[PDB]
Formats: C-alpha cells, sequence, structure tokens
C-alpha cells in the first residue's frame, strides 16, 4: 500500500488558541486553505487567522506550524491464515523462542534467535500463533504459560506444535501531512533524526544571514539539496524558486555543508 | 478548551487487513479485545480471526507490534488577531535584535527577540506579534525575508513606527497518544519520554530473561506502576495488586526497580 491511498480523508481537530470548543476540518492542500477551513469552522473571516501552533495553545515558537502536520497511527490487522503442524526435536535446553500474546487469548512467536534449533527449522516463523503443544490446546493461555510449557518439554524428545500462520500478501512509519510552500501537499514519512538536525542547521543559517526563520523553507531546502552533488548544483536549485531571497553564495556553501553526512 | 480531556469527542482510527483490504474506520474500543472485535466487524469476519495488530506497516514487524499505545494526529491551535499596538522606535546603527517569520500566507510576525537588544528593551513588543505596517506602509502580503530586510535597511537615527497586532491569548511535541492499559482504563496521555521508552525496553528484556516472553504493554504497565514508588518494596506492593497473578520473584522486582531508574 502506498501511503496516500490509506486514508480517503485527512481530518484534523482544531481550537482557537485563546479558547474555543473543538472543530473538525479537512480538505486543504496548502496553508492558505488550512487557514480558510479553520476560520470557516469558527465563523471567522479568514483574514483573522495569524498562525498555527501544534499541540499547544501557547505562543510557543518551538511548536509553530512549520510544514508538517502529523497523522495518527494506522492499524494493520493480521488474521488467521495457513494452519501448520510441525515436529521439532529438542536438541538443546534452549530452543531459541520468545513468546508474546495478543492480550486476548492468542499467544504467538515474537522472536526466533538466529542459530537456534527453531531457526534451523524452516517451517516456523515469527508471527505464527501457537495453538497446541503435544496436543495440549493453548487457546486462552498467556504467553508465559506457553513459554513455561516450552521450557519444560523433555530435552531428549520430539515435540509437535500446532501453528496458525497469519495471512500475508528507520522509524515508526507513522505518516505526516507535508504542507509544501511551492506546491500541493503530500503525505510523507517523518523526517529522520539526521534530517531534523540538518533542518535546524539550515534554519540557523536563515537567521544569521537573512534575519528570518522558517522551518518549512528549511525543510524544503534540505529535501531540495540532498541529491545535489556540489554547491553549484545546489545554488542552481535555490535560484530556481528563491531568487528574491538573494542568497549570498556563502549561504549556499553553508547550506551545502549543513545538509551532508 | 485545551485540557487533554476536552480535545476530541471521539478517537477514530483507520485500519486494513495486513494481507490486503480496503480501509475501514473504527471507534469505541476501550481494550484490545474490543479493538479486535471492531476490526473484525468492519471487515465482516468472526472476531476469533484477528490474530494481532501492527502499527503503520502491513509486514510482520514485531518492532511495530501494537504494544499499548496508539498515537494520535497533531492538534491544531489557531492564533487569531487580537490587540492592536503602535510602537515608535529609534533606529540605531546596531541590529534591532529581531527574527522574523511568516505564516506562509502574507502575515509576517516576530519569532524571536534577542535578550538585551533594542527590541528587548521595548517591552511593548512581543514574540508572536505580527507586523502590519512600518511607518504606515502596509506589510500585509510581504514575506518574512522582505520584512527582515526593510527593518535592516531603516535609516539610522530616525524613529520608525510599528503597527502591530497581538494574537488573542488565553488568561516533547505534546502530541497525544491513546494508552490502552491492560490493567486500567484506556486514556489519552502524553507520549512517553525518551527515559520511559528506554526503561520499558529494559523491562521487556527482563520479561524475556525471567519468563521467556516479551510484552511491551506489560512492560509499560510495570514502568507506570513504579514511577512514583520510593523503593523496591513499594514497587513489589503495586505489582502484587495489579499483577499478582504473575507471581514475580523478588530478584525480578528488584531488577525491574533498576530498569526504571538512572
Amino acid at each position: 500500500p502506498h501511503m496516500a491511498a490509506l486514508r480517503p480523508r485527512l481530518v484534523f481537530h482544531t481550537q482557537l488558541a485563546h479558547g474555543s470548543p473543538t472543530g473538525r476540518i479537512e480538505g486543504f492542500t496548502n496553508v492558505k486553505e488550512l487557514y480558510g477551513k479553520i476560520a470557516e469552522a469558527f465563523r471567522l473571516p479568514a483574514a483573522e487567522v495569524m498562525f498555527c501552533t501544534l499541540n499547544t495553545h501557547k505562543v510557543d515558537m518551538d511548536k509553530l506550524l512549520g510544514g508538517q502536520i502529523g497523522l495518527e497511527d494506522f492499524i494493520f490487522a493480521h488474521v488467521k491464515g495457513q494452519r501448520k503442524e510441525v515436529e521439532v526435536f529438542k536438541s538443546e535446553e534452549a530452543l531459541g523462542l520468545t513468546i508474546t500474546d495478543n492480550g486476548a487469548g492468542y499467544a504467538f512467536i515474537k522472536r526466533i534467535k538466529e542459530g537456534s534449533v527453531i531457526d534451523h527449522i524452516q517451517l516456523i516463523s515469527v508471527g505464527d500463533m501457537i495453538e497446541a503443544i503435544n496436543g495440549q490446546s493453548l487457546l486462552g493461555c498467556r504467553h508465559y504459560e506457553v513459554a513455561r510449557l516450552l521450557k519444560e518439554l523433555p530435552r531428549g524428545r520430539t515435540f509437535t506444535l500446532k501453528l496458525t500462520e497469519p495471512r500475508k500478501a528507520l522509524g515508526t512509519g507513522r505518516g505526516t501531512l507535508r504542507l509544501r510552500s511551492r506546491g500541493p501537499a503530500t503525505v510523507e514519512d517523518l523526517p529522520s533524526a539526521f534530517e531534523e538536525k540538518a533542518i535546524e542547521k539550515v534554519d540557523d543559517l536563515l537567521e544569521s544571514y537573512m534575519g528570518i526563520r522558517d522551518t518549512e523553507l528549511a525543510a524544503t531546502m534540505v529535501e531540495l539539496g540532498k541529491d545535489k552533488r556540489n554547491p553549484d548544483e545546489l545554488a542552481e536549485a535555490l535560484d530556481e524558486r528563491l531568487g528574491d531571497f538573494a542568497f549570498p553564495d556563502e549561504f549556499v556553501f553553508d547550506v551545502w555543508g549543513a545538509i551532508g553526512d
């Protein structure tokens, strides 16, 4: 699934910073339309909206809207698939299994240690839920109960597992709505730790050089310059939209170093 | 109002079956059982068909397995035009000490003021104030860098007047999350701090070494049970109340106590 196909509507909640009940808004592709929607929700002229802060009603510039509005977690449900029954020979006291459960009566395999006797059996995977051990049914049992039975299996013998596989077709992967200054909004991944730091550096340069801050613009420049391979490619790119800023080439060089490894 | 309890009337989440489905919308669950039921309902399945949930990936990724938390979207607070001010200032040789931003739609406003600056020593000017005019000339529709430049280039020694509008004011990121407790209520909370996430991971490690299991939600529960506890005995007492069915050894309880500290 491509991220933008997941939600038909991106609905957000909003309040006036000085105090109001919550309104719900949706259907905007830039900040002007965002402001429009909020004003509409509260029976205000659109001209009255100054700026937005995220997750605080205080005038907190650290939390000023700056090109990103985060989304809620998307929930993927794994349902029952192929049922298996696998015979395993306990040849080591430790089989290599870490058991969890779904907090509702199903226990399943969360970790398989590489090298372990379990790892050497190909027919068992992470995610497989354990339905029975040696014919003893385990639906309704907690992970620790299942874990215990596993530990106490006779170390000289072959045991059987009844398993159900779920059907199958860094960061957390949580989505964000990226409000771009130079075009329509997009759904993106969250910026990496590296990118956030590079964004702060560029925002610092915007201040020291131009007497401004703009996290959205900073992010735009970071995204823009990443597959540029020299300050000249970068400078060409800055000029493609941002001529009026009249970036001194020292700024370009500075930005160029700011967005690197 | 901005009280955590008064933010959202309902918490709606989107869901797909991990092997491929259209998107469904669910609401109303107060535990995992009820969550699995609402998901099964949405896709017309028996509730017993749902095995487990992963967050933000369809893959069997245990790092992203549901573990007691379902994060919410950002809450948007709109600041609107309030009190109007006119402020006269002498332009000197030195920089005013002002950092300008804008709302990306034609309003420039003050994001920072340097301590000790010309501007800082004029308490009539505040962070958040938008600049509507300089010397009567409207700046509505100007960009931040243009306002910054005008302020920079103001003739030395001459007074200038700022027409300003304050936003109306009330008398981590702060983004919310739904905490799905196994031994308590489902509530909207703040995100765990970096310390708490690390403590949780450390407790999860202990669950594996002592019991051969992992259970991130149970780890979160233990970390939350122990946060306000003065000593291991107090921890051991809370664990017995909420988690007495587990029957934890005392060395585990002591080891957990260490997990949740510096």
